[PDB]
């Protein structure tokens, strides 16, 4: 960008548009980014630390910052989001534009015990969007620091690390290291600014709305099949009891025992939780009640994994252990805080064609029974796929992600992001910023030794994301009133989703998307 | 129309469309017409009876019946008028089509004590529209034979009756009589249809909205104003009490006290009732205590009466008397039926404006206060326009009426319909309809005498009206989620606006429209 | 001009011969049941309660006058024209209000 | 792919609804806002026709002994298969698959 110190290099745009078939989110902030690791880059691992080997880990910490806009507050107001949510059936991510500007280095010179601030007039800011995806691919972890919700917070920008291959605390020949420095970047001193456009690629549109039929219920109530089951395998009172094959038609008193076509989703089994704490067992069983995977040799907890229902019918107080998606609120401390401070979501609305997440999949067969042996079954906990499975992925929230990058791999299978959103094999690029070093004065007779005194600075400035996101409309011929987001009517001392009286925004709950109904 | 027996003269066409700014509702019944009055008209009144002055009249009953569709619920199905209300700030009517059509005349032949019917091919019903508005208009009494809200209902055309003068039960010269056949009208066979369009005047969109702000709290909480109040007509805690002139200068402390540009509406005051039953007088004061107006000597209950207030704040339980609509429940008897198979509605969002039903307008000065003689007020009860007054009209129901005629008068204010709607010079013409008289068989010997003696019959067949609605969208910048309609997530034996298990629809509360807000 | 008298009134506009599906608060007691007894008894709109159905419009603006009788006899002995007169006060003046807001006599 | 076995089809043949309009008794003299229920008793009978085109997958097999085929039963008996009986009650004596022809892997 091209100009002045007197002159800005770009506007504030802040609003939406709503277009029939499309609506445009904008939103524009204010960051703030210091200088990271001291210009260094670092080698990190959890050598000394006394981790165990389930959190062993090696990888680098980098000099950079960056930006992330990956939840859906950093777009969507209160307000828009329930726009969204009671009037569509679905919608995605079509384009993208982004914007850095108004540019503003700044050098800290501290003498005593006291600080002085003033404008640097002559330094740059770099930056540039990692498009060819040649960085390991840092978004879609759900990690803090992406645009606020509240338009007027200022922001301090995420400082980028990453992780490589580790064997214990150690690394291995196939490790990979990463300078950002060796990309081509953009230098920008407070004249100038950046852009760049994105597009998304086809991708299905996220379901916002419950089914209003279940995978049990697709028949018509009136009528019998003309299919027959083995009812019986004695009768039926003529004493006492015989061997016997009886079969009965499909019939509506016996919906339980009717051919159906389809069967529900994959099932993971996790620990059923309740909310109040006398109903638990009186232990820690958390990493040992839990459902783990485990990869070469390290234990990872399964969370949220395979999207299933959180509770069956009227059971509302308890939950899958790591079987939902859990926000914190702004009172909540990082670790061990009380149940008030959390959020916790609730995917019971897939319960229509998803196995609850704390439940056996089914029972299966799991011998030859005849005069001798008794037919015995076995509980399922764990299924995979089944030809004829058919399943909710799940819900999106206004503060959860949107998108995840799907691994490089030879194989997925319907790679939707686990933690919800929308899969990308060319997700929008990671965009990566740094103050550049201003060295400090150096010594009258040359030194080869890498220079280590720098000018204290750091910079701030604003940002512009703007998407365009189309809608997937409602054709409802539902003849009664949907179930609607709105908000309580009763009077109270503090209004939802707004800031108090010391200016703190609060998310007094999550806000999923599943308000409107289809048939299945 | 031209053509069969055989033929079918029209389809059934019902169903909605949404297109951004307007919203296009039809819909079509089938309907059922008995012979009135055996092809008569008389003249009726109450005289013998035993009625009061209040309710005396003379008028006269014919032979025709007629078409009403002046209820929401006729054109807007619930789901409807949910995407109705909870996305619009407002609506109007815009331009209407209607259809007769699949007639079929049948005569009823009774011998014993056992009762024959068939058809008669070749008899006609006969139709028109009171385009010219000729005669008395009975749209808008809200009277009950409209179309009904569920689709699959059969419904009785109502009888055409009116009014004139009348002096006690007596007529006046002055009087008027109408004869319905000596308008043009079309005669139909069972071949045949009638149809016609009409387009609605230009008329204020209705509110659907609630006020997020007051009329006595649009001032600035910040700042005081330049504007000088008198404050004190004494100190000031200078022992004791002295004669003084003391200014104060508007401020946020003071709020009621500041000078403003708009006064709230006009206010005729409404007697308060509890519901429950232990917190009123034991008398019967419904007429005793009503508001009422006089008119030629005749008293009449001002029901539902100036758009005012129900109740103030967290006094849901109280009502006026008569300042309320209230529809009744599907168990409802027609006299002095239980609070509990009525529904009444609430007005309670015009509180921002217009004052509540059952409390002074305020208070006015009635004296000069001197030494002497200590300054006195009185209480305002009845309240007529002021200049500098706002208010807000009543909301209209998914079940209530949308429009009336305005009377042809020199002089109106604010003419729309007490009962809530449009008002309109104009409206959708009456449509009558009848069967024709079919003689039975006349004497061999001529005789001058009316024909007295006929076939008994009866028609039945589709009528369907369209209407084109024009929106006005909602363009708010608020922040905070709104108040949105929403069926209710619990549990129960019913849903809502459905057929039971004897296949009665029921509607199981009013809805009104105001839940999305504005500013003021 | 309205060279025209209406006829209807205001409170004559419905149809005479059938309900409404309104309904307005009947009584406020019971309704031999022996004693008086509070209750809340609704009704609804029905041609042999036209003084008490809901409706759209009301009736004209009002400043009352003085009723007086064409036979003497009928009125009272004084001379109350001034001083029983509907007047408006303008600047400590006082005006008869004649002919004053349009009401059939 | 439907686990009652043929094909899963996202946009299927729509469902096809159909009624006989219900058909007024004679009302009453006087007006009555309630629910109609008083009916004409009516059904209706007539002709429904469907045609389908299926494309076929043509066989293309080198095996060269000869195929299972479907075949009806050459030895005689009271009754043909797939026939009308001597009540007129048709039958369908047995399930038919379709797996006959064969393929390698
Ligand atoms: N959300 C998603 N994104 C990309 N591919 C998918 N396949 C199934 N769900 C998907
Ligand atoms: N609803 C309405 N119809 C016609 N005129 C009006 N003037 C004010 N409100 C009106
Ligand atoms: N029968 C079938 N119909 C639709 N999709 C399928 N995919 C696999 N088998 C299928
Ligand atoms: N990835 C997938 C496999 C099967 N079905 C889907 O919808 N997605
Ligand atoms: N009729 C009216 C008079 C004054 N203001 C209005 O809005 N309407």
């Amino acid at each position: 960008g091209a100009d002045g110190v007197g002159n800005a290099s770009g506007n504030w745009h802040c609003d939406s548009t709503w277009l029939g078939d499309r609506v445009i989110t904008t939103s524009t902030r204010t960051w703030a980014l210091p200088t990271y690791n001291n210009h260094l880059y670092k080698q990190i691992s959890s050598a000394s630390t006394g981790a165990s080997n389930d959190n062993h880990y090696f990888g680098y910490s980098t000099p950079w910052g960056y930006f992330d806009f990956n939840r859906f507050h950093c777009h969507f107001s209160p307000r828009d989001w329930q726009r969204l949510i009671n009037n569509n059936w679905g919608f995605r991510p079509k384009r993208l534009n982004f914007k850095l500007f108004n540019i503003q280095v700044k050098e800290v010179t501290t003498n005593d015990g006291v600080t002085t601030i003033a404008n640097n007039l002559t330094s740059t800011v770099q930056v540039f969007s990692d498009s060819e995806y040649q960085l390991p691919y840092v978004l879609g972890s759900a990690h803090q620091g992406c645009l606020p919700p509240f338009p007027a917070d200022v922001f301090m920008i995420p400082q980028y690390g990453y992780l490589t291959l580790n064997n214990g605390s150690q690394a291995v020949g196939r490790s990979s290291f990463y300078c950002l420095e060796y990309f081509p970047s953009q230098m920008l001193r407070t004249g100038n600014n950046f852009t760049f456009s994105y597009t998304f690629e086809e991708v299905p549109f996220h379901s916002s709305y419950a089914h209003s039929q279940s995978l049990d219920r697709l028949m018509n109530p009136l009528i019998d099949q003309y299919l027959y089951y083995l009812n019986r395998t004695q009768n039926q009172s003529g004493s006492a009891q015989n061997k016997d094959l009886l079969f009965s038609r499909g019939s509506p008193a016996g919906m339980s025992v009717q051919p159906k076509n389809w069967l529900p989703g994959p099932c993971y089994r996790q620990q059923r939780v309740s909310k109040t704490k006398t109903d638990n067992n009186n232990s820690n069983f958390t990493w040992t009640g839990a459902s783990k995977y485990n990869l070469n040799g390290r234990e990872s907890i399964i969370n949220p994994g395979t999207a299933m229902a959180s509770h069956k019918d009227d059971e509302d107080k308890f939950f899958p252990m790591s079987g939902v998606m859990i926000f914190g609120k702004e009172s909540a401390g990082a670790s061990n805080t009380a149940l008030d401070n959390v959020m916790i979501t609730d995917e019971e609305e897939i319960k229509a064609t998803n196995p609850v997440a704390t439940e056996r999949f089914g029972t299966v067969a799991v011998n030859f029974q005849s005069s001798s042996t008794d037919p015995a079954t076995g509980d399922v906990h764990a299924m995979g796929a089944l030809p004829g499975m058919v399943w909710q992925d799940r819900d999106v929230y206004l503060q959860g992600p949107i998108w995840a990058k799907i691994p490089h791999t030879d194989g997925h299978f319907h790679p939707s992001p686990l933690m919800g959103g929308f899969g990308l094999k060319n997700p929008p690029p990671q965009i990566l910023i740094k103050n550049t070093p201003v060295p400090a004065n150096p010594p009258a007779e040359f030194s080869a030794t890498k220079f280590a005194s720098f000018i204290t600075q750091y910079s701030t400035g604003q940002v512009s994301v703007e998407i365009e996101w189309e809608l997937q409309k409602e054709n409802s011929k539902r003849w009664n009133p949907e179930v609607q987001y709105t908000s309580n009517y009763a009077k109270s001392a503090n209004v939802d989703f707004t800031v108090d009286n010391n200016g703190l925004y609060t998310e007094p709950r999550p806000i999923g998307t599943r308000y409107l109904t289809r048939p299945l």
